[PDB]
């Protein structure tokens, strides 16, 4: 079952892993935010709200194999707040839908 | 070369709108383009990461675009591009 909204984390991300995420097209998303957190072991904290419904395999293809991804929960704005809670954003793109 | 540009596209194709929307997140520090319009119209603002000049920008945004170097605050061009309030693309953050 594909869903539209995914959350995801990446502990200790490589720079090639950072560029894979930033190299995504702006059109993939209604809303996209990934903050950097932690620097005793920095992890990425990301929430993606895709335009189309996406499948696990497709969310992993886009973000990276090493990401831990699962269906998101809560309002768009709620996860925006969760992802920008250490105040070091890497990517924001779009606007939070309902 | 400059980093900050402004552009319009008069009556812009669906293939022209998805060409602009298809662009990488990693090209811009700020990027906004709203739709305005009886003759609809695309008003944008691109604050790249790298310095780019004309022929680079027009390979990215689209040939028949009307581009030029920007002037005003980034939150000024943001207010300009969202005056009509129908946003197509916002990506990054309005810088210094």
């Amino acid at each position: 079952q594909p869903h539209k909204r995914w959350v995801f984390t990446l502990n200790n991300p490589s720079e090639d892993e950072r560029k894979k995420i930033r190299d995504l097209p702006i059109s993939l998303f209604d809303y996209f935010i990934v903050g950097e957190e932690g620097g005793r072991t920095p992890h990425l904290q990301g929430f993606a709200n895709f335009v189309k419904k996406q499948t696990f395999n497709k969310v992993k293809w886009y973000l990276g194999a090493r990401c831990h991804i699962e269906k998101a929960k809560g309002t768009d704005q709620q996860n925006k707040e969760y992802c920008s809670k250490e105040g070091n954003l890497l990517i924001e793109c779009g606007a939070p839908r309902s």
